[PDB]
């Protein structure tokens, strides 16, 4: 692999002092780029997403436009459970959901052995090295995947949900199956996240996007043990295959009672939603962990002026050390790609300005 | 009126010690029970909520089953802004919607002068005076309406939403038009409150259920000023009338960045979601509020075992002093009856007993 050139957004992760805060945004290869829909246009969405190039090309867009800190492999969180053995229909501009959702215990028996998935997203590994490759060391190269308790919800809610009353219902009413299943996902990630490692993956991102939905108590029970479990055994299989580990970020949307426990999670970056205060973040997190985040996506639909004294005001509260900056969510479809400029920009020529 | 005889709740409301600690549930008057959709099957809706005695009977019906410690009127939030000129369709199963959302800043032009929406709502003082009487003081009769910022969310995305992204953008894009329609909201709310109290509402409570979409900037600026307002002006206006001011609740779902102001807000309670921890809301609050909630709904998907021992938990955690029994959210039309029989008798049962 290409040497790395540019590489402040790692050593922001590993909590040392660089000469600016690094920038990048959640889903910054996205709708909002007209380019992104062109290209989608191929087929239709996983029909797409099969192919090395495409998702090699969709990665790289977002670079051409703007000077991000970080590229991210364009994927969908949902290939995990498409990988068990679930099948996704990607309704026309209402996005991809499982038609067959699973609803009791025995809809856990259509699933494929955790240890095969890997094998089964080898066109995911492909897209890495394509990527990695094509990049030439510009900047760093993120894999992803969802957090066993957010792939739980989508398995078993089908889709997306105000409530997640149904997933929940299954940890109250369905405890020990809840646990199987939350164990068979946690199996395939380990090996997903190593596999994307190895393809060439420069850091690990875990999306636990649907976290704020559950209490202290069901969270510590049923999300906390194998968020903390895919860091542990991650780390673990790269160490003995020879391999460097990766700076590793935990993304727990609307999870700020579970911040503190996050930061001794065994992650070197804690990624926060817009919900939470900067400098109350710190509290709860401490000197040990990088901070990621947190801007309001849609405070780009403010004026390019006003997202620069917005942005001034994030990288006040969060201070210099320790912190990469990104959103709160992703880009909505809908953004202006000038006013995503304007933010890239802004953390750019702020951090300079706040460290004279 | 008649006097009233269980007195409980208004107690624990104004921070008085009680013998046991008082419990309602949001939604008590919800389709989980079956004499419920018997009931709202007289037409739709919205056309079955403008007969007082209707609205009487949706009301006193869970009181029939369990021996809640307050009943709040049957209505719904969305009354205020159909009372503003907005037209309402009950889609068959989806829920109350607005099918012309307001969209831009001439939109505001449809809506009533805020002034005379109190004479639009009579149907709903006449069925709190109904209401009161055929209670015949067993217990309070909790007011109730939609916060200023969530009824704007409602009106401006047309019904639910998981990003607010329709509404954010007129507070980022459309800053003053926002605080102009924020100030109907706010000026339309008053008068149906005080509205409420003058027919015989013992309490009211504030649903600020949108809050957690907002940041705390965000939510300074468009969401806390007009929840001051409300309980100042509405307190004012009674004391003014010769009435005697009513306890206020103000419900900021997912609104823990919020806690510490809205306990400066002017309201005697302030009711939590499941996401806060008990004794970390106690701490954000201080001493001279009262806390209510916090039950994770689904959690009545447990067993009457599990749901007693829940409820065990809870109590031990809010400690007996200025404490309100309730849900994080209302209750889910799926549930069992019984189950939310197990929740009520636990909290009297455990209270006591906590108390010894």
């Amino acid at each position: 692999f290409p040497e790395l050139k540019n590489d402040t957004f790692l050593r922001a992760a590993w909590g040392e002092e660089t000469d600016y805060t690094p920038v990048w945004c959640m889903r910054q290869a996205g709708r909002y780029l007209p380019e992104f829909r062109e290209t989608r246009a191929a087929q239709d969405f996983f029909s797409t997403c099969r192919s090395p190039e495409a998702c090699c090309e969709l990665t790289l867009q977002p670079l051409r436009r703007f000077p991000l800190d970080a590229a991210i492999i364009f994927s969908d969180i949902l290939v995990v459970p498409q990988a068990l053995g679930m099948e996704v229909t990607m309704v026309p501009g209402k996005g991809p959901s499982f038609p067959e959702p699973l609803r009791e215990e025995q809809d856990l028996e259509r699933l494929r052995d955790p240890e095969v998935v890997a094998s089964e997203l080898g066109y995911v590994f492909q897209a890495i090295t394509l990527t990695r490759q094509r990049l030439a060391g510009r900047v760093p190269l993120i894999g992803f995947a969802g957090a066993p308790w957010t792939l739980m919800t989508y398995m078993v809610e089908g889709g997306g949900s105000s409530t997640m009353a149904q997933a929940k219902r299954w940890l109250y009413q369905r405890p020990q199956a809840s646990h199987q299943l939350l164990r068979i996902l946690t199996d395939a990630l380990v090996p997903y996240l190593v596999g994307q490692v190895v393809a060439g993956a420069q850091a690990l991102q875990l999306f636990e996007s649907h976290a704020g939905h559950l209490g202290p108590q069901l969270f510590n029970k049923f999300a906390l043990p194998y968020i903390r479990d895919v860091a542990k055994q991650v780390k673990a299989r790269l160490r003995e295959a020879g391999l460097a580990p990766v700076p590793m970020i935990i993304f727990a949307k609307d999870g700020h009672f579970a911040l503190e426990e996050l930061a001794q999670a065994g992650y070197e970056v804690v990624g926060l939603d817009w919900t939470v205060a900067p400098k109350k973040a710190r509290e709860c997190v401490g000197k040990t962990v990088t901070l990621q985040g947190n801007l309001d996506p849609c405070a780009l639909y403010a004026s390019e002026e006003e997202i620069g004294q917005l942005v001034k005001q994030m990288l006040d509260d969060f201070g210099p050390h320790r912190y990469i900056a990104n959103l709160g969510h992703g880009l909505y479809p809908d953004m202006d790609p000038e006013h995503v400029g304007a933010f890239v920009d802004a953390v750019h020529k702020h951090s300079r300005l706040l460290r004279q």
